[PDB]
């Protein structure tokens, strides 16, 4: 007869005053908090809400989570009563292949691609926006909202010899059509899995030119789209666009032209995910209830939580929602008060090693805090009634309210319009290369930092004469593609890839092999107004500079 | 009113402190462990978990198993509460038949094939892998994961007389298409059976060139895909690809060319298996519940167990999962602690004859232990807090945690990239042939070891002059096909198959009939850069060498 309105299985008090679970003999006991014996064994203080079957709203009873009696695929950090357990999928495009719409074998270009979830914010402050921008809900996207939108970029490097302008390469003239094709893979980034129907992602080019809308058959697949796990298992064959169909991908000269002008496409994905997999106390089985589909129980999550975009695990924007609270909602008050600090602890995993809220090493002060038009005030008003100018201090005293949005990104590197790892400062850059493993007339072998290397477009190999000459090897913007990468974790550079497949030429072993680095933000992808295919107008960074006798 | 949360029918204690079942009069009694009377009659100590309907997760109540009240097809070793009872099917291709896409009768090649489940691991340490390799879940296949992928090889031997280059044999020119066809059979290797819908296996060629996707109609068959039992009962007619259809298998000259260059295809199979067959206490019947399909209750197994790939029953990688435990999961702690030792006992059948954990004869020390990036540490940390360098010792003290992967393979033979019985050392090789049964001018009859013979491509028949000549009979790489095999278990060699159908020619009964053996790893399948169809560049092994008068 123990009091429990929620009916989830966690006696009100316990769920309000704090609780957790351990295993005596070999049984699981749900017991109240005990700062003593408990905080020692390493457990946690699971304080949830008594009036909600799942404080997060997601299809998983607070109990179901902590107890562990739930779909084993649910992300760990989501096994907690206050961490959203919803799926988030975006589309990755590994490589595309442009060809002249039907002896043709070399009349086709095939470049690789780099995809990465995005989170486009607002502009600077001049973009002419329609009057319907300062209305209620109208156009007020608050900078960023709910919707998955990935972004790919086409390898701007070379594929053949002296190729120039995809045009002449393929042979496309005004009255011609080019067919696009590519290999893409769905990949879940959230905290929950999808068991059947995948999303209906649409491929766009530019600001509205849709090139197609990919939505592979429903129920057709029984595979599982688990968290942090690419759909077509990385150990399988990546799905291929219109190539396995009766109407391919049409692209006219003008379009095919733009593609080259930016070498980038966009991928927007809906949210219609297959039904959900739930528990079943009776015989402890994992079933897919045709009666519960995210499309029903998902908006709630977004309407009663705090969203935080952090990028620590890598530079890829990771999303997570915490069980925040709303004042206007009685029920939503039954929720446990939330603090920005506590949040970053369960949401992603920040910890307090020696009393400093850091992340696997980095200090919470190494990341910039960016809020939306709303969240801004809601927090400003707190920093006010708390007398302070530094949030990193009163951090553990910031109340997170539902609908709150926060963007925690590493303060090291610079960021673009989509919030992507663009390129840091020369300082950090150089540092990452300070290490050397093997210098050769063939190519340098370094142990460059991953987090850094990801913001580098390429390297410019040159040679400075003992006087002051700037002779450069791969002098064409498209000759930056050199940096390789052994599976041992060491970046292997090669000068030979752009010098008649032959090693360096040292007429005088007293020169200076100057190998620079070019961050993405700086790198160029197309010739100048004229035909300057040179590395003249670039902002590279000195990464190497050894003498002729200081190599071999 | 006996305590039993799981509700499976095994009183908590019993299931935690150990239990088993026997038959008094003619009834089945579920009783607690008794080292005395019990361990004598030959029973076992079935220690399962009280909070899971089926500790393994599979659709079979711990009780249902031990009690025996379950689908009688379930593999024996799976009748145990801690051994996964899931199905695992891969596709075997007995023989293919290449022909020129539609007087044509000899313009067709028909070679046999050798299929075998695989388990592709990682490379050496240089394969340029995309940056998305050192991310979370991204590309981190951890070497090997969940997915069935078989591999076939095409008989590189001869079919006709002086045939050469399938090309001229069939008559395929640049502007031609070749149609492929073959006879394949589904075969279950797991521990559970499939009662209806078979898997959707896709036939691939190379690294991504899919030649077709076979998925015979659903419900079309009512036959059962029982464990260790080929689908189309070995005593029936093997299923045939596109041959019983409106769109065959297209293959252009360039492709048909590659096929010849490797003489091997790949077979990947999904996991969508038909619904499951469950019990029914009421009238003790075996029914197929449309409400429970593996696709629902199967991921769990892989998310809450230990996977061990052993190859003792043969050289074919056998998979099995044991009811391991996970620390982060309360429920999954209710499980019985697992030890690598105990595992290899129930998982495959290792036993302790005189105190040495061996397998049907071989000692646990005759197999190499290979773990994944994860499992490696999880075990290293144990060998650390246990002070030891040899795992074979502290074997019975290694805690197996869920998601753990282990590869136990015979240490005798060498292994490839797919973990297949390639070829051992000359030593072991020679040994297997030390036995002779009948020497003749026609062919040798031996009782070569099965485990060995499986790593042999063929034999080179030659004759050494009393001086030092190396005259070889079947001197062409494609003339290795000689070793036959009587159903009596004795390998019958024949020199006649490559000598005008006539027996040996002994001009001087004092020579040395040197018959070598060529392991798969060494054997060649195509001519050299030139046209060296000889056995010149080979690494054979001396298996025979008798005198002219020491035969007949
Ligand atoms: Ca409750
Ligand atoms: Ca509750
Ligand atoms: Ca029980
Ligand atoms: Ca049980």
């Amino acid at each position: 007869t123990v009091p429990d309105r929620d009916n989830d299985g966690i006696p009100d008090s316990l769920e309000v005053e704090g609780y957790t679970v351990d295993v005596k003999n070999k049984r699981t006991f749900l017991s109240p908090w005990i700062s003593n014996i408990h905080e020692k064994k390493g457990l946690t203080k699971y304080k949830s809400s008594p009036e909600k079957w799942s404080t997060a709203s997601d299809p998983y009873s607070d109990f179901e989570k902590v107890t562990g009696r739930i779909d084993k695929n649910v992300s760990p950090e989501a096994r907690h009563p206050l961490v959203a357990a919803y799926p988030i999928v975006h589309v990755d495009m590994e490589n595309i292949i442009l060809s002249k719409n039907e002896d043709s074998q070399t009349r086709t270009i095939s470049k690789n691609t780099s995809t990465s979830r995005t989170h486009t914010s607002e502009v600077h402050g001049n973009a002419e926006v329609h009057a319907s921008f300062f209305d209620i809900g109208g156009s007020v996207s608050a900078g960023f909202s709910n919707s998955n939108s990935s972004t790919v970029a086409i390898d701007h490097s070379l594929s053949l010899a002296g190729e120039r302008t995809w045009a002449e390469t393929m042979g496309l003239n005004t009255a011609d059509t080019a067919r696009l094709n590519a290999n893409i893979r769905y990949v879940n980034t959230g905290t929950a899995p999808i068991y059947n129907v995948l999303p209906t992602t649409s491929l766009v080019l530019g600001k509205n030119q849709t090139l197609a809308t990919i939505k592979a058959k429903e129920n057709q697949l029984s595979q599982i789209l688990a968290p942090n796990n690419y759909y077509p298992s990385k150990n399988l064959a990546p799905i291929a666009l219109n190539a396995q169909s009766s109407t391919p991908i049409t692209m006219n000269y003008n379009q095919f032209l733009e593609l080259e002008k930016t070498k980038q496409l966009r991928l927007d994905t809906d949210q219609v995910y297959g039904n959900i997999a739930t528990y079943n106390f009776e015989n402890g089985r994992v079933r897919v209830d045709t009666g519960s589909n995210w499309s029903e129980v998902l908006p709630q999550i977004q309407e009663t939580t705090a969203r935080i975009i952090f990028n620590g695990k890598d530079l890829n924007l990771v999303e997570r929602r915490i069980a925040a609270v709303n004042p206007s909602d009685p029920l939503e008050t039954t929720k446990p008060d939330m603090t920005l600090k506590e949040a970053l602890k369960i949401a992603f995993g920040f910890n307090e090693p020696n009393g400093n809220l850091q992340y696997q090493g980095k200090d919470i002060t190494e990341f910039d805090f960016n809020f939306d038009q709303q969240t801004s005030q809601n927090i400003k008003n707190q920093l006010a009634e708390l007398n302070a100018t530094n949030i990193y201090t009163v951090l553990d005293k910031i109340k997170l309210n539902a609908k709150m949005n926060i963007l925690i990104r590493d303060k090291r590197f610079h960021y673009d319009r989509n919030n992507i790892a663009v390129g840091a400062d020369e300082s950090v850059v150089k540092e990452a290369h300070r290490e050397v493993i093997n210098s050769s007339t063939e190519g340098l072998l370094l142990n460059i930092d991953k987090d850094i290397r990801k913001i580098l477009s390429g390297y410019i190999v040159e040679i400075e004469d003992t006087e002051g000459l700037k002779e450069v090897i791969n002098d064409r913007y498209d000759m930056l593609n050199i940096s390789s990468l052994r599976q041992d974790g060491k970046t292997f550079i090669d000068f030979k890839k752009y010098n008649d497949k032959l090693p360096l030429y040292i007429s005088n072993p007293n020169y200076k092999v100057n190998v620079y680095a070019v961050t993405k933000e700086n790198t160029i992808i197309n010739p100048s107004e004229n035909g300057d295919t040179s590395t003249n107008g670039i902002k590279k960074i000195l990464i190497f500079s050894k003498k002729g006798y200081e190599i071999g």
